[PDB]
């Protein structure tokens, strides 16, 4: 089982993600998420990742890749691997095609979660992360009990950096233009996969896992 969710920010890559791998214990390799493991613990890697990240704006494809290029090599992802957010460019999904022929494993489903933007700048403005458990909030949808604090261990809560309305706006548009091409080259390649993503988080999870049994022809 060799996965990639595609998706604009927002779209619930995550959410699915944590279903998918609840259900058939395939890797989730986010590498939004490893980026922001490096910046919370300010190593290297993660300063440098930071000035892009904060900004909206994608961190450069070389050390994508090598992040990428690595964990890939590690043996949890002999059996399968959930790939979220990467690749976000057309060199990225080349360079990913080489690793993989390397491996001597093919790309199974390229999942295009499909979200209208209106919808995306909702789901995200809005969201808060607890400082201490990373448990996400959402100040419209989800709110804590006490504003600003965490339900589950009381730790202060904050909005990330690239959360704000503006930095959600540029996000959106970034990725919209990089993925326009990268949906292409996959649906080329007759991998693309569509989902859509407007609907409530079980269904979005059935169709999912409809495509990933094999059932959605
Ligand atoms: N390959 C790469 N190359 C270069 N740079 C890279 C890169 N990968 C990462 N980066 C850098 O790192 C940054 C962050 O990347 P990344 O971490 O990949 O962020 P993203 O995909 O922009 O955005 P999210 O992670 O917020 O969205 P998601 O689709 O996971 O949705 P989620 O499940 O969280 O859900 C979001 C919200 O919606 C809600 N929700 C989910 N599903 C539903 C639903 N079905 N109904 C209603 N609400 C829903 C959730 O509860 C939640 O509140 C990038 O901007 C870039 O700088
Ligand atoms: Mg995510
Ligand atoms: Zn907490």
């Amino acid at each position: 089982m060799n996965i990639v969710l595609m998706g604009l920010p927002g779209a619930g890559k995550g959410t699915q993600a944590e279903r998918i791998v609840a259900k058939y214990g395939i890797p989730h390799i986010s590498t939004g998420d490893m980026f922001r493991a490096a910046m919370k613990e300010e190593t290297p890697l993660g300063l440098e990742a930071k000035s892009y990240i904060d900004k909206g704006e994608l961190v450069p494809d070389e050390v994508t890749i090598g992040i990428v290029r690595e964990r890939l090599s590690k043996s949890d992802c002999e059996r399968g691997f959930l790939l979220d957010g990467f690749p976000r460019t057309v060199a990225q999904a080349e360079a990913l095609e080489e690793i993989l022929e390397e491996m001597g494993r093919k790309l199974e489903h390229v999942i295009h979660i499909e979200v209208r933007q209106e919808e995306l700048m909702e789901r995200l403005t809005g969201r808060r992360i607890c400082s201490v458990c990373g448990t996400t909030y959402h100040l419209v949808f989800n709110p804590p009990k006490t504003p600003g604090i965490c339900d589950k261990d009381g730790g202060e809560l904050y909005q990330r950096a690239d959360d704000n309305e503006e930095t959600v706006a540029k996000r959106l548009e970034v990725n919209m233009k990089q993925m326009a091409p990268l949906l292409a080259f996959y649906d080329s390649k007759e991998v693309l996969r569509n989902v859509n993503g407007q609907q409530d988080m079980e269904k979005v999870f059935k169709d999912l896992r409809e495509l990933l049994q094999g059932l959605a022809r």
